[PDB]
């Protein structure tokens, strides 16, 4: 299915913390992280946040040996599956995480936030997705709805990071394949879904099969010899773990 990409919070949004306190959970002892599911570990270099849903009202769940997990009840449960109810010490809305401080496994890029994503499905995944807009058609547009609508969205316009790092080299599309493919594709808004899951396809297909990789361990290898190493390295290293649905 996915690879679940641990995403560590290191500093609480302050409309988080008295909840966090108040539940006796610190983020600095306690490893909490935010569970985001990917198909591409090979792209974790360029993540420039993640993403969670104000739509969505995330569990924190006691993982164990001091881990905590935020993500949906439905991807909790099929995780430790790998009961038919699993209680969360908490919930949380995604709105109060927004701002919140990560480090992300591999990510190149510095000072990541926690921001929001109006598209993220709740039925699919863990409610939190990875960011990669270099590669990643929906990320791409939503970065840029999140920079033209930052009082809608509730951020600051400088979060989002618009100066892409490279980190996958294709000879059809270039070294930022989801900027070439949203601009030449003519996609307008996270909202249109069809489009971007074609999108979508059309980068994973070039970027995998096609793709070298230009950051990283396996820098200059195809993404095809590439991806699989860097999700056994991701393991390996406690980062990352196999999440089927």
């Amino acid at each position: 299915g996915y690879v679940g990409i641990k995403i560590r919070l290191t500093d609480v949004a302050p409309q988080a913390q008295e909840l966090f306190k108040k539940e006796s959970l610190d983020v600095k002892e306690n490893k909490v992280y935010l569970v985001a599911a990917t198909l591409r570990p090979e792209t974790m270099y360029g993540q420039t946040c993640c993403f969670v849903s104000p739509k969505i009202d995330y569990g924190v769940f006691d993982a164990g040996n001091g881990d905590y997990f935020i993500t949906t009840e439905r991807a909790f449960k099929n995780m430790s599956f790998e009961r038919g109810y699993y209680k969360p010490l908490f919930t949380i809305n995604g709105k109060t995480l927004i701002g919140s401080r990560i480090d992300a496994p591999y990510a190149v890029n510095k000072n990541l936030r926690v921001l929001p994503m109006e598209t993220v499905l709740a039925t699919k995944g863990t409610g939190v997705v990875t960011c990669v807009p270099s590669d990643s058609p929906d990320d791409f547009v939503t970065t840029r709805d999140l920079a033209n609508k930052p009082e809608y969205y509730g951020i600051e316009k400088d979060w989002v990071q618009t100066d892409i790092v490279p980190i996958v080299h294709t000879e059809k599309y270039g070294d930022k394949c989801a900027e070439f493919l949203v601009n030449d594709l003519k996609i307008q808004s996270p909202k249109d879904s069809v489009q971007l899951a074609n999108a979508k396809e059309l980068a994973y297909k070039e970027g995998f099969y096609n793709g070298t990789m230009l950051i990283g361990k396996y820098k200059g290898d195809k993404v095809e010899d590439a991806a699989p190493k860097v999700k056994q390295d991701l393991i390996d290293e406690g980062l990352a773990f196999v999440y089927n649905e």
